[PDB]
């Protein structure tokens, strides 16, 4: 009854997921690094295992960041990384010789000492890219020197293979503009031209002497927006370099490309989108010519669905598989797989489906063309999970499941990776039960063996209290929405409880999942007797495009309504406390948990709000237009969604607003423009602002944190 | 309901009006705003016009007005936006006092302006306005302007107005121009900020991607603003004149802590080098550029008050001006000097007019006609300030004027003098709420009374408002007031809270006569808190001695002595040792955080506000005159700091207020302790106003006041 959860475990070394940073080399050996910190390959077929690294990547500036080379013989470290955007990093870089030792400095040419924006290595051999200034730099191997690839790089204004803000955060979703054709011969990379955006400041209040902080290009809703040019250069001799071209509907017109990648050493899939994301456009590119076909086109009336699905091929591409939604019926459209027949030039190309049901085809893993099989994640088995299945392409058409036997009531909820010649596959649990990675042969899942138990935290959090989270089913216009109640260690049905509500983060994302998940509010839970909810509500991803795009051009106006509904339902029940409910939410989720905190009427007695996002004028333009078009040029419906104005009360409601001065995704200026309304609509308000922190604090700051959370929730909710 | 609540004192029932008197001729004063009117009085008929009216409204809130010379017109100034302190930045407009139309005052092909100065001129209705950092000169209403000087870059190069380090800390005013008294003639200073390293203000609260400015902030030991004094004719060719430094600055740092006109061509310029410890008085012909070495000082710490402005024989024969006299044991004290000019480089017999422990303030006026001179003197008590006059030539007598006008009711004074010195205006600031007054010279008839402040009289009268007990301490070789203010009903019996208020800049006094009336008055009386103020060493105004204990030692003298004055609190009965809180903003947040260390705990609770955390981040002339250089002579900054080793702030419960635009302490300050207060761990709340300044806009305010009475009260329970 004295073993249950207290802040400062969340920090300690024991917790902490251990991932196994697997990945394949061959269709024999797996680099699966750290388990006691020690980088391994494994030979799947003696299982033979040799130590690369050891207990090293501490010695050289504590190396956070590490990749082995495709030939196995060396290791590229990171360290003195620093932030940047989400998954920016910039750091130093170190070469270790896996056969001996000596470690090299990775510098540009005339440079010492030096800081990259990115690093990694290529395919074929030890080839290896690094970008500075902009620029793309190129290492054939570790005995050449470095191959400036392009010039054009100017710092914060042209990008080359890297991506600027609005690219890395809402239309990538990672910060690798650039990709390797299969056989190293070739690189694809975009140029990203930020010339006429307009830029944002990041302040610096706690350098040197005189602090200077950086000025971004961040186009806000409905303003100039990023250029972009992909260009494509050959990595042996000439260098020449070929842009391939948009499609000529396109031509002239505002675009984002949100994915590309390589099918053959020479053709790639680059799927194009309009500036409102309506139209989507895959064209394959020949890039010897720069052969630009327009392969398929899709449509929406709202906006168009996950943008950086990535099809896959027949190798030779006589065929392809990709996932497409499909009208399914009343309750909306689901994505399945797609068997599209490319052919003999010869536009239009056979459309089969796959699948069906309502549920959907996450992401299409592997495609196994010696047999009649293609592999992808699915929540056929349950919306709440994930399962990997495959199904025959070729064939009966049938569906089967592989996970579902694993550990039954231990993994619901997968992700996998498939060898190179899908021999065999590496199966993520993720599920109910704490994380575990296993390595299973494809025909013959007999599980093999368990690369990742993460033992220690098992353990951990075996000992502690750590509850069965009771999930109620709603109502609510067609749709059915999960509630999850996570209840406190020791709970009796008399007593009233405060009741914690936690806003879904990013809209279109799932709260109730079967996926492990360890952190504060378990905390708030076990030590201070608090019930924490989530609800999935309209906008919510993961099941049907029907939930999904219930929001569109009204944003803050239906998840809000369904937030509440949901907290009615909750009101009635006898062991929770109206007196006392909280509410929670950062991001986007701040932004909710804004106007569920307006007139409508005062559920809360208290809430906090973290980065919130406070006006969608203020927010990034493919973020906002995609929900509610472009603004004072199509729309004054952004007058609606806000928190700025009418601030008309928030009542007793105790607000506790925190934000990162530096903040880079949800500026500062989101909680200046609250704060300053909120004064001269004189309401009562504590606010705590971390200087130089960003969306995500820094590990030094967030403890400090979460134990402000902690007591603000632990301390208003007293009766 | 019968006691003082904060929304009152943001009532307009309180606010002390300010009559804004200023002279003209002999006879007319030109004091407005009774009813918000501008009126002429005629002190021969007590004739009165009313010269403006309830109009300064009704041309969008014009917050600013002047009455030209010739009395024919009045110059508006709307839309004020502040700057730093005394700077403000609005659009002016132009009333013509005979008949109402109203011009826009507009550079020339400029529209709808925003000007960084206006007022007027001395002869006529002539003016002069800044604009992108040049002066611009309009001899009358009917003319075109004039650029006076091309030389004005943004940001860079100030002609006629300060740069924050000669507004907040050299000068004390933003006005870097002065006019000859016949004005055919105008100095200016000419600010060279090209080489001063720049510091940024953020905004977040402005448009879609707002920008905040950067405007140069020397630091501590850092290039500094090279500066040239020009003088341009405002008469046909516009000939401009640069005054030389006296030789022995040539070439060196240093600062212009004054320039004044003696005749309609000399002027005298004060120049002071970086350090601080050597001043020339220089005399300069501005026909010529003759500039005559005439008085020089020295000081072992640093020197003393730097905009001290002398008085003249009108020819130069003879003039008066304040220093320090060693006065024995206890220090010295600043008393007038009779220095007489005559021929040449130097010499000039000092005869000292004045003698004892207390000091001449300012020196007002000299009465040529007569052998009389006039000056504020702490000889009546140190506390107050009274109204003297001396008789220069004769038997160096003294004698109190302001003695009696109220006897208990004003012992706190300023004045001002009519040009010919005929009569005065007396204000009173005094123990009762504030009245000026205008009295003939030679008889104080106390004739009649300017302004009384009525409203706000009987509205403080009805409140309880008690009467503060004033302990006297000895520290050392001295002995200094604290000050008690005591709740409405006081029981000797109870343990009472105790918040220990810091003075705000050093050399300030915070036990003093005159009236004030604010939020802790609020904390006193709902919420019974007794509220503390104590001068301690380094507080002014009593001799040098106690003045520059500080040298060299900051944070260190002062806060010693704060402890001990809560020593001797501690010791009283009827003052709760549970429940302490301490308060101080801008430098008395730096010092209310030193008394917030290890030394020993005795505050449970306490507040700051804008505090300055390290020096080696204040301004230049600020850190060097009191610790010198920085790395250049001196690591004792090391020793003045909140930052390293804030090896604990316990139990104590920490509030820190700042604003994010202030432009005086940086944000920085707070943002650099926030981070050490983090990363060791201690508890503290924060609060911070985004686009506010070192002092915050109406708007904010009530919430910051607010805040703090919430905190102090609340954490004394
Ligand atoms: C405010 O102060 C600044 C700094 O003192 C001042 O800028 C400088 O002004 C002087 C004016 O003469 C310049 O001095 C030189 O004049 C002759 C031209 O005949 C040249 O020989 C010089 O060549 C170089 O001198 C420097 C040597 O390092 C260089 O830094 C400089 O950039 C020249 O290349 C030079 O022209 C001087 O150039 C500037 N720059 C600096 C930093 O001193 C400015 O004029 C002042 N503003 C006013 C009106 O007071
Ligand atoms: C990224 O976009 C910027 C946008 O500013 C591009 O800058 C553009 O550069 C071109 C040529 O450098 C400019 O054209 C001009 O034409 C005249 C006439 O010959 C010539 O005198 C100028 O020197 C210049 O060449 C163009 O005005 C300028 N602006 C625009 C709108 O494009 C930049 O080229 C782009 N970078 C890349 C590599 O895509
Ligand atoms: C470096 O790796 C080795 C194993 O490769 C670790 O050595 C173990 O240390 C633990 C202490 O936690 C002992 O209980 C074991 O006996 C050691 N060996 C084995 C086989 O586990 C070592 O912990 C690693 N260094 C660290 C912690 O960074
Ligand atoms: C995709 O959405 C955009 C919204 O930006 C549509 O934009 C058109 O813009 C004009 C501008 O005046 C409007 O008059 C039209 O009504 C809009 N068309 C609509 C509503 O669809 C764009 O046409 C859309 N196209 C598709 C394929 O849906
Ligand atoms: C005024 O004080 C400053 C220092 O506060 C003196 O500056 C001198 O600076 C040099 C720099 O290396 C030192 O070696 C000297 O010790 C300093 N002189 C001293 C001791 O004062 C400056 O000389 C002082 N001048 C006067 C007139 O007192
Ligand atoms: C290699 O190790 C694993 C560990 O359980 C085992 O399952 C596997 O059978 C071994 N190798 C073989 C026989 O393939
Ligand atoms: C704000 O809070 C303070 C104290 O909690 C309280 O005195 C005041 O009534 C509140 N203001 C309003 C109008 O709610
Ligand atoms: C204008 O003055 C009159 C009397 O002179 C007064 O009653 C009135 O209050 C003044 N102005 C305003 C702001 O009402
Ligand atoms: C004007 O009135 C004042 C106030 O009572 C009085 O002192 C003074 O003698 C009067 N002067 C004349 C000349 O009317």
């Amino acid at each position: 009854s004295e073993t249950r959860l207290s802040l400062e475990d969340l920090f300690r070394k024991d917790f902490v997921l251990h991932d196994p940073e697997a990945r394949w080399i061959n269709d024999t050996d797996v680099v699966y690094k750290s388990e006691n910190g020690h980088v391994i390959k494994l030979n799947i077929e003696t299982n033979a295992t040799t130590l690369l690294l050891e207990n090293t990547t501490f010695v050289t500036f504590k190396a956070s960041r590490h990749s082995v080379s495709p030939d196995l013989k060396y290791v590229l470290l990171a360290y003195d990384v620093k932030q940047i955007f989400h998954y920016s990093y910039t750091a130093s870089y170190v070469i270790y010789n896996i056969h001996t030792r000596e470690v090299w400095e990775l510098n540009p040419p005339e440079v010492e000492d030096s800081v990259l924006q990115y690093a990694a290595w290529g395919v074929q051999g030890q080839q290896l890219i690094y970008i500075f200034e902009n620029n793309i730099y190129y290492q054939p191997d570790i005995k050449s020197s470095s191959l400036r690839l392009t010039s054009s790089g100017k710092e914060e204004i042209i990008f080359n293979g890297i991506a600027d803000w609005l690219y890395e955060e809402e239309l990538l979703h990672s910060h690798i503009a650039h990709w390797w054709s299969p056989d190293g011969e070739r690189l694809a990379f975009l140029m990203i031209n930020d010339s006429l955006v307009p830029t944002m400041v990041i302040p610096r209040f706690t350098g040197a002497l005189y602090p200077k902080g950086k000025q971004y290009p961040y186009p806000k809703a409905g303003q100039m927006n990023p250029t972009i040019k992909l260009y494509v250069v050959n990595l042996y001799g000439p260098t020449h370099t070929l842009e391939l071209m948009p499609p000529d509907s396109f031509k002239s017109r505002e675009y984002y490309i949100t994915m590309v990648k390589w099918v053959s050493n020479t053709k790639t899939v680059v799927r194009w989108l309009n500036r409102a994301q309506n139209i989507s456009i895959l064209t394959v590119c020949e890039t010897t010519t720069g052969a630009c076909s327009k392969k398929y086109e899709m449509t929406s009336d709202t906006w168009l669905s996950q943008q950086n699905e990535e099809p896959v091929f027949s190798r030779d591409g006589s065929k392809f598989f990709m996932t497409v939604p499909v009208k399914q019926g009343g309750r909306g459209e689901f994505h399945h797989i797609a068997m599209f027949l490319i052919q003999s030039k010869s536009e239009q190309i056979t459309v089969r489906h796959l699948t069906s049901g309502n549920w959907e085809v996450i992401k299409i893993l592997a495609y196994d063309e010696t047999t009649q099989k293609i592999y992808f994640l699915s929540t056929e088995s349950s919306p709440r999970g994930r399962q990997l299945y495959s199904a025959s392409t070729e064939g009966l058409l049938n569906r089967q499941c592989i996970s579902c036997n694993f550990m039954k009531e231990q993994c619901t909820y997968f992700d996998a990776s498939f060898s190179p010649m899908n021999q065999h596959f590496l199966l993520f649990c993720e599920g109910p039960r704490v994380p575990v990675v296993s390595l299973h042969s494809t025909d013959n899942p007999a599980k093999y063996f368990i690369l990742e138990s993460n033992s220690m935290l098992k353990e951990a959090i075996l000992k502690k209290k750590i509850g069965k989270p009771e999930i109620k089913i709603l109502h609510i216009d067609d749709y059915e929405l999960p509630l999850q109640l996570s209840l406190p260690k020791d709970f009796m049905d008399r007593n009233q409880y405060a009741l914690l509500l936690i806003m879904d983060e990013e809209p279109g994302g799932q709260l109730v999942t079967d996926k492990f998940h360890i952190d504060w509010d378990s905390v708030l839970i076990d030590m201070d007797n608090v019930i924490v909810a989530r609800f999935d509500g309209r906008g919510s991803g993961f099941q049907g495009l029907k939930i999904l795009q219930e929001i569109h051009r009204r944003l803050g106006s239906v998840e809000v309504k369904d937030q509440i509904t949901a907290v009615k339902f909750l009101l009635k029940l006898p062991y929770i406390d109206s007196k006392r409910l909280s509410i929670f939410g950062k991001g986007y989720g701040g932004y909710i948990a804004s106007m569920i905190l307006k007139s409508d009427e005062k559920l809360f007695k208290c809430g906090s709000v973290v980065a919130p996002i406070t006006d969608l004028k203020l927010y990034a333009s493919a973020f906002s237009e995609r929900y509610l078009g472009m603004p004072s040029k199509e729309e004054s419906t952004y007058q609606a969604a806000s928190v700025l104005h009418n601030v008309h009360g928030l009542k007793e409601e105790n607000i506790l607003i925190i934000h990162g001065t530096a903040d880079t995704k949800v500026h500062f200026q989101h909680s200046a423009e609250l704060i300053k309304h909120l004064i001269k609509a004189g309401v009562n308000y504590t606010m705590q602002v971390y200087p130089d922190e960003g969306h995500n604090v820094s590990e030094k700051s967030k403890y400090h944190l979460y134990s402000t959370i902690l007591k603000f929730f632990s301390d208003c909710l007293k009766e």
